[PDB]
């Protein structure tokens, strides 16, 4: 079953969140890459991504995807070259080169991931639909819109018009700010009487202090982000709210690890009809008392850093 | 080089801190276990631990240790029998039991790991040395001592007298509180004219709010600990302080992942002699950045239950 | 010098910010009222406010104002009648009512203080100018505007058109959010070719967690606000920013005590020309010290109810 | 009724906390001093203090004390001259000079306040009892003892032996650390089979981060302490716990204002049989919901400073 088939039938598709983030974190060896893909699959991901040999990358993904109920998706991000002034025919040529690797490896679908400029997001979708494969487009923007002042609603409209059947947001903000952005996008599609499936790949980092440029501008980016990491409970709340908003492609970006994906899969186990592939016996009474979801759902966890602030100023 | 030859040759032994926590976190598949081991070895760990299939765990650990400059260590922790009050010979029997397997698999050394009672740790040391292999003993206690009131200085002295060639602290507090405990253990050994290598396997979780029982009593244990996780800069400061205090077997316990081990190897790359296998590009910015929690609606500390 | 002569002569008018909050805090005795007034005048305030016995309040204020370089001002705030939906002529009547007393006691000027609705503020301005005395109008709104959605730029324009010689913001947010609102009010007046003196009477409580309704909706209002209190360094930064933005009637509202007013006078002593009546000895240490809350078990922000 | 009479009958005596702190805060004029004394009396204080003309100071205190149920107490603090090496006969001469002003003005009792060295605290009590007036002694020390390593228990013992009928702690730590110190003192008196009334004049500032030197060593001392100020609820909890510990002279030191004293008086209004000399009608429902002691007693108030830490390192 393909990605549009699943989603058209109202299924909840779970992404393989921060694959790249995790490979980075682990210090990367096909075995290392195959093992990570497997952890995401075991956690419940229905998508195994590959990027940009590029062919071995695609092979390993396909290999693990065949071990469960998952698809292989090829992703492309913004060229770093747009800031390099050079953009246009040059941009589509790069996308085109990557499109070939993917068609050649016969991926299940494509994702225009990481894009801060709608204009460039569009060029990507235009090039990608020429494969005849389903295309998903996400924008690395918050409620205020992209780098040109293009609002989320309008960005959503233009991406669908360009041919994306799945739109959403990713990689710049935490789950809460990301879903607010997706709500804006959803309202853009409604007002324009257009339809598309929605997806969200938020950061697993809390970013209440970020400005419109996202977490990259926080002073802790990228080596002091540990304190902000979402617990599994934070992610279950995100999964539930995403589900309630109409999001059906629920994933994650930087900060996401297999256990965050498993939390999504477990939170939505009822709705999905299945679970992805002993605290109550602990010796201490007060520890046993924590073996109840309600306890964690209501606990305001401490940071453990009394000498540090709870927020920082961007820049 | 054996564990003791390394240490006597002035080398820094990097532990594979967090092994069990990582597998638990990744959700566990010999390949899954083999990969995790490789990550630690690749991060610079000189020890691949193995516990209690048993023959398999020991075999995978040995295979990855073979792949690099690492030893395999057999770990033993506090037993239910002792807490369930069977004491004496009875407790010595389960360790002997465990030893057997580590004997047959021929592990390089043994660690009496995770003991909240000095007494039971001693009984563990006395049993493990019957293996003729070097024995390391670590206590899950803080500056205030073990569960019967035995202070760190004394605990260190009884562990060495019992035959441990390496002693220290592990798994109950963050790096700073753990090293203060180690300092107390070291002053004890000195006041007693005793000598032994020191080790530390602290939590990678900041724990300023814990009482003498350790992080377990904190209400966030074990599923709400994320905010407390040490950054690599916190870990590098820990490695540096540990080295300066005289610690030469530097590892970690719950919360330590491979990247934390790697921070230790890089920090101490000059003292070791090699590395393990825009203004934010400067290490001193990170060493001085008071990172934010990102959780303004949450407290900074909790009271232990 | 009258309020308007002072301002046109380039002077900085220091308000007696916090008067009601202080008396409320001290628990209220004409002597008690007279002393509080003296504290503000002694801290540098150039205005002694009076509201609504009435003749007494006005008399005590005048006596202390007489003692120094201060004016007496009659304050009027949003009425229940307007919120209780009587609007139009009815609301104008209670202000006229209030004016009467301030007319007989001969106060120096009038302030339409504390209005969450531009419309009712205008009706207040239109009534108060019938006194022939200068009228100041301040809004209890933030950057997002009043309760009907009227933005700061527009609110400022309608208040001046209505006859207010002085406009600004008061009592709903901390100094920074209040001055951002003032900046918006100033851009409105500019886009409309209008001119008027500006004033600010912010809360002395830090309020980063409030929504458009102001600090009242925070769960700590009104008895758990202590941690939020501005230090004198926070107040000096506010005075300096207010001056730089062009504000010349600089006061405060809830939370401001005499020492906060004094911080304003000292900060601006060079721009005024006089003062009001071991490495911690340096002002730049205080200007840079990120003070601790002393409440590690409490959050740093709360969600408005 | 005198101070020993009240306390011997088991009455709860309420101090006039941070009189000096408050006068400082207000920028100081007999009228200013009389008004402050009155606010404390109106708040419930049974003691009006005067210090070190000194005579006018004593007159005003007496004057206001006569307006209610209060006594006038003369207080003496450590000489700053002990750090000036000069100490002994020199110290008692200063105390003696002050003792005369007070006997001359006929105060009701005397307080050896602010003392960081037990040795010097003792000299003060020795000089002061020579007036035939009741003497109270407090130490500015925490659980670890004074500047010489003299523990609280022993300090308590020596002060009583020197002639103090009332002992306690003050001016260096918050209510919680101060009462722990008083508990230690109380245990010292018990073990030595001695008896004395207990008193506490803690800071109204939370100081969980202070070292044995007290709040003077925190970096915010003395101009950045605002965030630490106790709410009236924090003080009611202190009053109740002080009462439960056996403390019967309940006061305060730096940071205390009349409203903190009133909170003590109200918390203990039942036990005392009287109160010292409209939120529920507020327009907003959620505001009306706060007119219940339980709400405040259970509310973990926010600091309002997300960009600041919750604790600082001493020094
Ligand atoms: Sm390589
Ligand atoms: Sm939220
Ligand atoms: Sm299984
Ligand atoms: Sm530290
Ligand atoms: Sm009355
Ligand atoms: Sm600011
Ligand atoms: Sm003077
Ligand atoms: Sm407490």
């Amino acid at each position: 079953k393909g990605i549009l088939e699943r989603l058209n039938a109202g299924e909840i598709v779970i992404g393989d969140g921060g694959f790249v983030f995790a490979l980075e974190k682990r210090g990367y060896h096909p075995e290392a890459v195959r093992q990570l893909h497997r952890e995401f699959l075991r956690a419940g991901s229905n998508v195994m991504q590959t990027f940009t040999v590029n062919e071995a990358a695609a092979d390993i993904a396909r290999q693990v995807a065949d071990e469960g109920d998952a698809l292989v998706a090829g992703g492309v991000s913004q060229t770093p070259s747009y800031l390099s002034a050079k953009s246009e025919t040059e941009v589509k040529k790069v996308f085109l080169q990557q499109l070939e690797v993917f068609m050649k490896k016969n991926v299940d679908f494509l994702i225009a991931e990481y894009f801060e400029h709608v204009e460039e997001a569009v060029w990507a979708v235009e090039t990608l639909i020429a494969s005849g494969k389903p295309v998903a487009a996400t924008m690395a923007i918050g409620p205020e819109g992209d780098l040109h002042g293009v609002p989320p609603g309008e960005a959503a409209v233009r991406l669908v018009k360009a041919g994306a059947s799945i739109i959403g947001v990713n990689c710049h903000f935490d789950p809460t700010i990301s879903l607010k952005t997706v709500k804006l996008m959803k309202e853009g599609l409604e007002a324009a009487q257009l339809k598309a499936h929605l997806m969200s790949q938020p950061l697993a980092y809390h970013t209440p202090d970020a400005n419109k440029q996202g977490f990259i501008d926080l002073p802790e980016f990228p080596f002091g982000l540990e304190p902000r990491v979402a617990t599994r409970w934070d992610i279950q709340k995100y999964a539930r709210e995403a589900y309630n908003l109409g999001v059906r492609y629920i994933g994650g970006c930087c900060g996401f690890e297999p256990y965050h994906i498993r939390a999504i899969a477990e939170e939505l186990a009822p709705e999905r009809g299945f679970l992805p592939p002993g605290l109550d016996m602990h010796t201490k009474p007060w520890v046993r008392a924590r073996a109840r979801k309600e306890y964690w759902e209501n606990l305001r966890i401490a940071s453990g850093r009394p000498y540090n602030p709870s927020m920082s100023k961007p820049d």
